């Protein structure tokens, strides 16, 4: 019954039938994206209308289309033809990956480059990578992928150990022609293998680890109703899944006595970019938009009990569309469980004689995705005390290159002759806020140092200041770790019992933002990543910080364009966009498979409650 | 047999006997500090000689003494008379705290102040706090405590809810004299109670929490030998305990193949300061040096199984001296256990078809201390992948004041009429480094942004730079989160298989350092807290960043005096001192008992290993 329920297999089949009968899904058509639309703003929305948004690719070269369909009524709502040279290309299709390696295998320029290196073409894997927008005028309006080569010595070999440097090819995957093959010179192909399953590399496995058993003999403390509605320890929320963004959280609310109090209307990771910092022309174009160009949800892993998710696990199995409109289930794609989280509060009081200890817990909602060599885990945590936290876990295999003789300022050495170019992993969290309702504002809070003098004779005082962000043109903010800078989202019309506006404080990790030169292509296309915090006025169509069609878009779409409207954000329906990321100088310990590293952010209540919200937790 | 074993009850009794026999511990003497000395530099050295350092107070006013004793040989090694007006007072004795409230209860100025407020002296608790060094010349050379008053309505009442603002008293605890009583005016005593176990305040306790059972069917994976030597998942270390510093880690090493490789010789929290930022004369003197003035190990809690430490727990019960030299056991004062820590590494490879997942775990060594209203947890973590992390957990009851009717720039309101002054909690970690041995150096690593142009035509390149710190005068460093600044401790004489020096990288949280005016008393006494990182050359007597005698000591000791020696630190026996802390603007949710907040740091290997050190972890 819930408008926020997960898409079902039957819904996707109905969408396919509607498209087919409308003449929009012929044999030359492919679905590049399909997802359910959120309800529009309407607190009295009663009539159910489940609508789906679809991007339709044409493999014969005709213009693609954006289509909205109503599955409730069986109708096409709208269908518009897209001019991709203007508004950007559609996301990369899984089936286009294979095309790159196959086309190059018969190209005379590619074969001659491999022959010079004495490489068997049947052993050369090609990583198909997004193209971006650079100096090649012939690429405007065409679907381009770029390919980098790796050698696989045998079918189970890790090809990432054997990059073929000095060689790159560009491919039109619709006309199926190789536009350029660039050979800048012969580099030795690194010869050591990186097979982390090979006993010769691992040595004998440890026998010292004894089991840790985590069980819940009475079952978990949360309930799941209507397929994806969660109730847990005063929290209430809906767990969504979109093929582009992955797990999306809706309607995050907290039960304070007898009021259900909204906190966040919609939370998602709305973009993720991986820019590389190697100036070699072989790789200087390399920037993954894993969300916008590849769609992270379609590569979600099936998560194995006892290995990926340990404990008393409740799974969700989201359904997505394949390229032909058939439903595909991602079995066990989302793990949900609760975890002990140490001490919540503790005090031993000398004067009263009372000793008091309580334990903390968190609810975990997670999924894992694999995009080529990298694997990313996305974790949302809810804590007993009202804290909300996101954490990204980065693992997988580093992207490799040759390590030049004489060294490099932009590449790490991992093994003899084997390099790993410097890069970043930068995320954008889109937080459609609803602190006690939709009338919200953001304040920037800095620590204030005070000088010794009258009214501060001992020079010990310090203070803080808050600055309200009132218009979008002033709501593009930078971190300042030295002044303890945080941002407070408050509701000026909802006060706590002390007559102060209720709020939540965003705590950033204050990691570096995008390092590329401000005039670069990547800085224009990933403008969101150049600043830590953006605030916009809510609009239904402003969904992604990079725009709807990221692939081969020339730049400026998304947040720079939204912000330019300069709308009032002081006590309005607002959206917070937080940039955060990891700057990765690969170390030897990241090879041949990388131990997890993490980054994230959290939100803590700031006078939202009238006192601690966990006084009613029992002693166990 | 190990020279790093915990002090035994017999050793402490033997120290008492040696001091008594020597004429140093008559009835007027009190032991203010007693602890075991680490072995001097030298492998093997003088067979094995267990030496203890003792600070001896005299309750009749005679000069105190610092004494070193050999318990092995039954001898006093040295005994020096201290000039406390010059070099500082001894740490506060537990028996001196009780004196303050009793003395004030018979002072007519104190009684007159309470009568003016209609308060019954029998219900007034006095918090006895360290005095610091300010403008009162009569305090030089005397042991002073300052007292702030709180009303306890009944024996089980939380007195912290009822501060008596406008009133402070200073007490000479040796001569038993009230030196000054300062009354700046009557403030209403806040009337709401803060009794977090009162059902009237908690409401009915939750019935929704189902149990989480964490068990180890085959027992834990670590072994404890010789009382305090641990081996766990290739790590090797000794767990010490000192009444001043608390838990101290010795000889942290990692078994890499056949060789035991040192990493850290000694790790401790060597000072912690809690400065308050309220300029009211009632509190502008308030600064706790919990380690140096109070001795945090002395107030360690006994940790209860299932509440404080959950899982398969191994306890240590350290022994300390009471003020007369009798051994006192802190039963179950240190918890040790291993914990599951999620995914360690994961990759699903399209080309090889291999799916790979491994789980991480960490070893936890923890203790908790209670000093008045505050409770602090100290946590050391060792991870499978070579990471070492420290975390401080702050909880307890916030220190309160009246909330002034016109508002305040330096105090938060928590309840009607009840304030909580702004303050910080700042720690100093002393890391006696030994990366692959004692020849170490520190490099500061910053991200380097590059301009678009020749050799960087697409404006994507970025790099890093490392600066060696070669002398102590250049080794006082500040954080810079915007440039991703970290510090690398390396061994220039020990290279990995790529012929790079082995190293470890220190990752700070980049929180604000000390906020007080640089001219203030606290900035001079806690100079270490004004900078994020200090490096010194190792010396036996340079133990604490604030010096040996912190109580009522002006500046002149500690890190600023050590670094003036300007010693060579480039490939030498060095010590890293890292400042980190929390800046606390109390929120309503911190009342009436505060949920845990945390701060810490971590060290990660940086080319210490020749590849990932966790390739031999099994699937299980
Ligand atoms: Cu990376
Ligand atoms: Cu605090
Ligand atoms: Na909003
Ligand atoms: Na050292």
């Amino acid at each position: 019954a819930s408008p926020f329920r997960l898409a079902s297999a039957g819904e996707i089949s109905e969408v396919q039938g509607i498209l087919r009968t409308a003449g929009l899904l012929g044999p030359e058509k492919r679905i590049a994206y399909l997802g359910v639309l959120d309800p529009a703003r309407g607190a009295g929305s009663e009539a159910e209308d489940r609508r789906f948004r679809v991007f339709i690719h044409d493999v014969s070269g005709a213009r693609p289309q954006e289509v909205t369909v109503s599955v409730t009524n069986g109708t096409v709502i709208s269908a518009v033809e897209l001019d991709t040279a203007a508004t950007g290309e559609l996301p990369v299709l899984e089936e286009e990956f294979e095309v790159v390696e196959q086309l190059l295998a018969t190209d005379e320029r590619w074969l001659k480059a491999l022959a010079a290196r004495n490489l068997d073409v049947s052993k050369v894997r090609v990583a198909p990578l997004s193209a971006g927008v650079f100096e090649y005028a012939e690429e405007r309006g065409r679907r381009i992928l770029r390919g980098l080569a790796f050698v696989q010595d045998f079918p189970e070999d890790s090809a990432w150990a054997h990059p073929v440097d000095g060689l790159v090819a560009y491919v039109d995957v619709v006309s199926k022609e190789v536009t350029r093959v660039i050979d800048t010179g012969v580099f030795p192909v690194p010869a050591e293998h990186g097979n982390y399953t090979d006993p010769e590399l691992t040595g004998p496995l440890r026998t010292t680890q004894k089991p840790i058993s985590i069980t819940q003999p009475e079952g978990p403390s949360f309930t799941v109703t209507g397929g994806n509605h969660i109730e847990w320890e005063k929290w209430s929320l809906d767990v969504g899944f979109d093929v582009r963004e992955g797990v999306v959280l809706h309607n995050i609310a907290f039960r304070d006595g007898d009021r259900l109090r909204p906190i966040i209307n919609r939370a998602s990771i709305a973009e993720m970019v991986v820019p590389y910092g190697d100036p070699s022309p072989i790789r200087s174009w390399q920037n993954y938009f894993d969300t916008g160009e590849y769609l992270v949800g379609q590569y979600a892993n099936s998560l194995e009990l006892g290995c990926d998710c340990l404990g008393d696990i409740t799974y969700l199995s989201p359904v997505i569309s394949d390229a032909f409109g058939n439903p595909r289930e991602i079995r066990n794609g989302i793990c949900m469980h609760e975890e002990d989280w140490g001490i919540l509060a503790k005090h031993s009081d000398l004067w009263s004689g009372i000793n008091y200890t309580r334990r903390n817990r968190r609810m975990v909602i997670s999924f894992f995705t694999t995009i080529g060599n990298y694997d990313y885990g996305f974790y949302w945590y809810l804590y007993l005390d009202g804290t909300i936290e996101f954490e990204a876990k980065a693992t997988g295999v580093v992207f490799t290159s040759a390590f030049p003789e004489g060294g490099s300022d932009n590449i790490s050495q991992l093994a003899p002759g084997l390099g790993a170019p410097f890069h970043q992993h930068i995320f954008s969290a889109r937080l459609d806020m609803a602190i006690d309702g939709f009338t919200n504002r953001v304040e920037e809070e800095d620590v204030v140092r005070q000088t010794m003098g009258p009214g501060n004779e001992r020079g010990n005082a310090f203070s803080r200041k808050r600055t309200v962000l009132t218009r979008e043109s002033e709501a593009v903010r930078e971190a300042d770790a030295r002044t303890g800078r945080t941002w407070i989202i408050s509701n000026p019309e909802s006060k706590n019992r002390l007559n102060e506006p209720v709020g939540y404080k965003l705590h950033a990790h204050n990691q570096p933002t995008l390092l590329a030169d401000p005039g670069s292509s990547i800085a224009r296309r990933a403008a969101f990543a150049t600043k830590d915090l953006w605030v916009t006025r809510y609009a239904d169509d402003e969904r992604y910080p990079t725009g709807d069609f990221v692939n081969q878009h020339s730049g400026g779409a998304g947040l720079p364009s939204y912000i330019a409207q300069d709308r009032d954000i002081d006590g309005q329906d607002i959206v917070v966009w937080h940039t955060f990321g990891l700057t990765h100088f690969p170390r030897v310990e990241d090879w041949p498979i990388m131990p997890v590293d993490t980054v994230g952010f959290k939100l803590r209540p700031e006078g939202f409650f009238d006192r601690s919200p966990v006084l009613d937790v029992p002693a166990n």
